């Protein structure tokens, strides 16, 4: 079987993408952020502290005939940006774009950080990293992808994120009409639980391609591109008036500048990120300083190929026994 769901940016800057997901019987539809950098399916619920909910749609397990409390199970998670959430755990039926999994762990948020509360468009997260990162204790739970794998035609899902436009998450098949040329596959390391791979180098604008190994993760749940300081410095050196700002928290640039493209390597292939994708607009309303979409990973400790990079490509997450990552131009 297969599934296919449209994913929509939550705002005019593509800060995150939401995808409708059916939970429970009868279906309760929530808009979840599909996150290949985490492995928990957690949702705002009727159990979330009332003051911590501001316009989100909430999952109500008491109205689902298929919901079952997973007795004794708790979850607690903290994301790389400082966000956090925790609660108890139900099992229920979960469908994405026609693909249905029964008995999926649905982690009901009893407490959520302020970052999630103030984002009324995101009802929760659907983790698509490897199940070894799932935070449910004492019995670790499987992701939606892991539970669906056996019934999928192929153990793959693809991310086709749009630039200021809706996109598609497909499960179980590869849409050969959604990309140009060939797909280049590269090996994945699962040792940290991420879709971790090694880029073969980079180029700035029309400059020469620098062959160098960049280890990083493919993360749909991260907005920007986080690369080593040496690469990020070489990119922003080409932008007139760009500088790293300690008060803003990263590289900013005059909103009047035009940004060069950024090219990253996938084996022998090249993926080009247009300069317009790296513009994240004024740092405050009316400011003439704009925020850059390529930032340094030095504070984070791992390089992150977030949405800025992934939306320039058609990306295959091949979850075979030897996992691989496929990239194609589109
Ligand atoms: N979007 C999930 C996510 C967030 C942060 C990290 C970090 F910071 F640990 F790399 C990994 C994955």
């Amino acid at each position: 079987s297969t599934g296919s769901a449209t994913t929509t940016p939550i705002d005019s800057l593509d800060d995150a993408y939401i995808t409708p997901v059916q939970i429970g019987t009868p279906a309760q539809t929530l808009n979840l952020d599909f996150d290949t950098g985490s492995s928990d399916l957690w949702v705002f619920s009727s159990e979330t502290t009332a003051s911590e909910v501001d316009g989100q749609t909430i999952y109500t397990p008491s109205k689902s005939t298929t919901a079952k409390l997973l007795s004794g199970a708790t979850w607690s998670i903290s994301y790389g940006d400082g966000s956090s959430s925790s609660g108890d755990v139900y099992t229920d039926t979960v469908s994405v774009g026609g693909l249905t999994v029964t008995g999926q762990a649905v982690e009901s948020a009893k407490k959520v950080s302020s970052s999630f509360t103030e984002d009324s468009t995101i009802d929760g997260l659907l983790g698509l990293a490897f199940s070894t990162l799932n935070t449910v204790s004492p019995t670790q739970q499987k992701t939606f992808f892991d539970n669906a794998k056996a019934s999928l035609d192929s153990p793959v899902f693809t991310a086709d994120l749009g630039y200021h436009a809706p996109g598609t998450y497909n499960f179980g098949f590869i849409d050969t009409t959604a990309y140009t040329g060939s797909i280049t596959y590269t090996a994945v390391s699962t040792k940290q639980g991420f879709w971790e791979w090694t880029s073969t180098g980079y180029a700035v604008g029309s400059g020469t391609f620098k062959s160098t190994s960049i280890d990083g993760i493919a993360d749909t749940g991260t907005t920007l591109l986080y690369l080593p300081a040496t690469v990020v410095s070489a990119y922003w050196a080409q932008v007139s008036g760009a500088k790293s700002s300690s008060s803003v928290g990263g590289y900013v640039f005059p909103c009047s500048a035009t940004l060069p493209s950024f090219t990253f390597g996938v084996g022998s292939a090249r993926i080009v990120i247009p300069g317009d994708y790296i513009d994240f607009g004024p740092i405050s309303t009316g400011s003439s300083s704009c925020f850059g979409g390529i930032q340094s990973s030095a504070g984070i400790g791992i390089n992150i190929f977030g949405d800025v990079a992934l939306k320039a490509a058609f990306v295959v997450f091949n979850g075979a026994t030897t996992p691989t990552l496929g990239f194609a131009s589109k």
